[PDB]
């Protein structure tokens, strides 16, 4: 059996594992979003065009490095890359353009050669901006002004990747005498974080207004802000953006032990969410990082917003053509928890291997998919939001349960702003999402939501409602034909407006492929 | 709340899910098994005894590689490690000793003395048998072990060297020797593993070389063995065989690392006393996206069943040459226990690795972390409905005890055990306290590892003349355990499973008690 | 298969009805509790041993009528039929002596022959006492003195089991022009009833202190106090049987529409609550009474506390040898739902047919017994008292999964209060509950709680602790043995106490019978 059918007719989640086939092949359809950072390994177009095919969906661009001149020829890059497909609109892919913030990270200055640090040594961190190039095992300079009236004796510090652990000794000016717990390697520019401290650093620096403001002028369509902590933060980030660029969506990242906590009210401000597994697991505990990343899939689930499971899911694919077995079933779990999006943050930035990463989640990510148990997981979502009596979750409970039933194999929406299309995902259909539009801005925000395949249609607008109906269907019905979702003969779920003023979308129709 | 006690009451999975506290604060007990294998970096009493220290429950003995010679003081060096200990009976720490077969594994010669070969895509690679190339291994010729290649193998066919980073494709045939085209390259080094997917070869399960390492296991008396590339349930026969009557107790763990394996897993499961998912084998003859479908498929069959199911390799592999793991790392042995595995393993994290101790005490803080954010009653109701058509009596006692340590949030449950079978029993049934296993037989203590949340303790106390007292010495000494743990303090509820008289055959009498 | 066991293994409640097989023979156990009201027709010694033997397990008495020698003489003839027995007391049934109270019900006075009333007459109630002996279609005298300070204008009154309607037109000092809605003939002492009105009358009155009074010299086990509205009434009722009479049972009737909001109130004040669906049904419309009944002995299983469902369960047994096939599945429902008891009053009392109601009441219950759905009713009353960390509720919890499990006989409970065998039985075991005991007080009251077999032990007090356990045990073994519950070869599940000064029953053994 297909898609790990004979799996989903568990009634238990024990009987459900137990079933799992390998022998069970997936369908052709993958319905997790890859997001891919592009870096020297992939910033060139003949790369670029390799990696939608490989499957990317959305492109990060970190703002904690590069110039403005640099990042804008990385944008423009994708755009030539993506219309290099557009002659076709059939087999078109959207492709999104994403600005992640630097945020109030804390960096370290240059060396004088990576200095060695040895286990129980003494050490001393000074302010002093002439040590900003006169750094070794004894010296070193942060970028954190404030940072005595915060740090007390006897605290942790972590530098770089949290890798290398200090302990203060002695506290002053601006001086700060630290004992090495375990030391290693000592590069220059690199990160420091502060566990259990107060960071009173702008949530939106200068530079992160300046950044974000670029992104309204060079038409980005989401913006990922980095360590929030509360509602105030998100709130700037809008403010920032304004009227301009409101339409751009907000997704918070979750860095910080005070992110968690108040991870309800910076939720209901965002459009999206993104555990940063990376910075995460230095301001809390290693080990308790899975808590809190199925924590927030399961709350953005609920709340039918984006989650994007991010960094280090397919690490040792740097410097290998293959991953690990701890990566490979990461991933998985990251879907299976219920993840509307996957991000690759360094393997295609810098490794050997960018394709291959890409093409691997892509794999990974339809293996997951099947093996999700979609009745059991569709009744929890219907239970968590049965307060609630919306219209368009009515159609779209309506819809996915339809296409749980007569086993259809897309659900075709017709949606302008892209809100209906997003009902029906939040509900989970084992099927993919066919949404077309004619708004380009909302094709490309489109892939935050498992499930949704976005189609722009640039066909002219008819004069009867219904032919500028029956026209969009025919095309999301060639899309499904052309890239191998269906074939006449199979039965599909088409979402339509019933006439032009009809606020969601409102005509539920089982049709079979023409 | 403590323990995640606030996303039990869930009954919804999704609420399971939102309700997980970063801020809510495990016990001090931990569930899942440790295995460590024990290598060059972890040879040293001195280092075996800090492993114990921080959690080392099983010791794996990998014989893919050294000889009999070797092996033999590693075993000595854990033995003392262990023994360390033995001057405070309340404080011991039995260890179990585990034995891997090297089995049917195909490897490549030795590289010319660059020191390791670069092959190039599209390049070509002659594959040979001839013996004067054992050592001659270049970017143009290579050696293999396995003579009868040529009769298994056909044009087209993919072959992977050094855990599946480098693919070749068969271009020309012979009868002792391939020529190959490189498919993606790498750099070449010695003794590396080969694998042959799709290919069906006629190498023994159980070789000449097989015989004599497992006739080595039963004289230094380990405590299971870990059968490497079992494809059938008549290759555990086999091993079982092997062992005869001097190695009847000793605990077969079937891994399964091929495609045959997995098909065949039912009966290889009601053969075996246990299973391992063997994650790196597995992952080259099967797709590796694939590969989390067959760990939780085996994981929820053995846990239906009630048979240890061990998770293994790649777990936590940066921490070879890093202090830290990954995140992918982290969240990789996360669910493995989230899933239901009896046992997690640390292969080269442990032998070859910088930081053993880092890697065992990583583990440990994951996994307790882990034990508290399950599912438990949810859990336990579906293990219950799955064996429903079984009323054997001592599953029943296993099941009211575990619904009673659930109702008054119990410390611990104590269970007095000679051969096993009653702690299996309770432990299959996933409690969320830990069980406290108080037996006098040396090699149940250390068998028991296998299963998740028992806590072996070895009683060096005589026989009681008067059974009641006998039951209640092995119960003191268990308390005091709890005590000296920091499982429980005085006031604290656990669960007491006995025997009523000396011919109960199982743990018949069970009650609830304050800790004295 | 016995005992609906492939019904057993449901999953879902409506696979659960569709495997209901009536070839499939229920044990020769019976948990349910018959509850019987003893009047003329069932009064002699001869007819009340008649009824043990066909069930009887609790008589109750009513107080609205006879006086207190003749209720003195029916109490003395239940002992004498009950001790009949005792020379055997492995056969020995005990038998609970329940004494109703009056409460504050509006009766009529006498007809001057019963007079006709016709739909559409003028009528007039005067509360004149020289109209005690003179009623017909025109005068009518009532026992409610403050009437016309709470009845309004156009206000309905029910007269005789709410048959005939009445509607006031002119209201005065005491004097009431009644139009008559629906009419019909008229006896005397008929109860009145008022929907809609606040009843001010004593909760307890002088009568009702002296009915209780009574029941404390005569030794009887429980109280069903009438018309129960708040927690005042069930204090009060406490207050009155003082320290004397602490450990009679107080079960709380509910009649009346502030009685069933208030019901949280009364439930934790009372020992049990009784659903009075006869006169429930006269105070809220005779459509709502199948809904209040069902959230009654819902709470009442949820809270641990005995629910009897009463009156007119199998009516047309009054005067018929068979009931309708109404009264059938009404008896079946009422265990069904989890009631505890089940009360027979009227067809014991007047009826031509005690004994055959009494054994239709027997034949029902553990038909319906075996139908109950018990692992997913175990299920839920643990997830409804899960926030309860009791130490008995986690001896009897996993007592009950362990019968569940091996199919246990029977469950053998030792306790001398009862609190621990009705801990058991509020977690609904499938097989019965053998509670062995010394305290004549306990064993009678033991049948308020489904599943519970109480057997009298009249055994000496043995010196050492493990003897004086193993003679109970072997006894309530001989017990069942007996009674055909179990054979050697089969297994059941003992509760004991480890030591004499353990509070609880704490030691629990799958012992095989000897
Ligand atoms: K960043
Ligand atoms: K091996
Ligand atoms: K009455
Ligand atoms: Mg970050
Ligand atoms: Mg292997
Ligand atoms: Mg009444």
């Amino acid at each position: 059996q297909t898609q790990q059918l004979h799996a989903a007719m568990a009634d238990t989640f024990l009987e459900h594992m137990c079933r799992l086939d390998i022998d069970s092949p997936p369908i052709t359809a993958r319905n997790t979003g890859i997001i891919c950072t592009i870096g020297p390994a992939s910033r060139s177009v003949e790369t670029l065009k390799e990696m939608i095919k490989s499957g990317m969906n959305v492109a990060r661009l970190n703002f904690s490095h590069g110039t403005h001149e640099y990042h804008a020829e990385t944008i423009k890059n994708v755009r030539t890359a993506t219309e290099s497909f557009a002659s076709d609109p059939i087999l078109y892919r959207p492709v999104a353009v994403a600005l992640d913030t630097k945020g109030p990270e804390i960096r370290t200055g240059l060396i004088k050669a990576e200095v060695e640090l040895k286990k129980g040594a003494t050490l001393k961190i000074t302010l002093d901006n002439a040590y900003m190039e006169k750094c070794d095992e004894n010296i070193l300079w942060l970028d954190y002004k404030n940072i005595c009236k915060v740090v007390e004796v006897g605290s942790k510090i972590y530098v770089d990747d949290g890798l290398i652990s200090l302990q203060v000794k002695q506290k002053g000016a601006d001086f700060l005498v630290t004992e090495v717990e375990n030391g290693g390697s000592l590069g220059s520019k690199k990160g420091v974080n502060l566990p259990g401290a107060a960071v009173d650093l702008p949530a939106v620096s200068e530079k992160d207004i300046q950044d974000l403001k670029f992104g309204v002028e060079q038409d980005v369509d989401m913006v990922f802000a980095s360590f929030i902590r509360k509602a105030s933060d998100v709130h700037e980030v809008r403010k920032v953006l304004g009227e301009k660029g409101k339409n751009i969506k907000i997704i918070s990242k979750i860095e910080n032990h005070e992110g968690v906590r108040r991870f309800d009210e910076i939720l209901e401000a965002s459009d999206g969410i993104m555990v940063a597994r990376g910075d995460l697991g230095i301001e809390i505990p290693a080990e308790k990082v899975f808590l809190a990343q199925k924590m927030m899939i399961g709350r953005c689930n609920r709340a039918g917003k984006p989650v994007i499971c991010a960094t280090q899911m397919l690490e040792s694919m740097i410097k290998k053509p293959r991953p690990t077995r701890a990566e490979g079933s990461d991933v998985a779990n990251a879907v299976l928890d219920g993840a509307d999006c996957i991000m690759l943050s360094g393997e295609t930035a810098k490794g050997d291997y960018p394709l291959e990463a890409v093409r691997m989640q892509h794999l990974i990510a339809r293996e997951a998919e099947a093996a999700m148990f979609h009745r059991k997981l569709f009744e929890e979502l219907v239970r968590a939001s049965s307060h609630s009596t919306d219209l368009m979750e009515a159609m779209a409970m309506g819809s996915v349960e339809a296409s749980y039933k007569c086993l259809a194999a897309a659900l075709i929406v017709l949606t302008e702003s892209g809100r209906s299309a997003h009902q029906v995902a939040r509900y989970r259909p084992r099927a993919p999402i066919i949404a077309v539009t004619r708004n380009p801005q909302t094709a490309r925000q489109a892939h935050l939501y498992r499930g949704i395949f976005p189609v722009l249609c640039k066909d002219p607008v008819q004069e009867a409602w219904a032919e500028d109906v029956d026209l969009r269907v025919n095309f999301a019905m060639n899309v499904g034909k052309a890239r191998g979702f269906f074939k006449k003969g199979d039965v599909v779920i088409v979402l339509t407006g019933w006439r032009p003023g009809s606020g969601f979308t409102n005509t539920m129709r089982v049709v079979p492929v023409p």
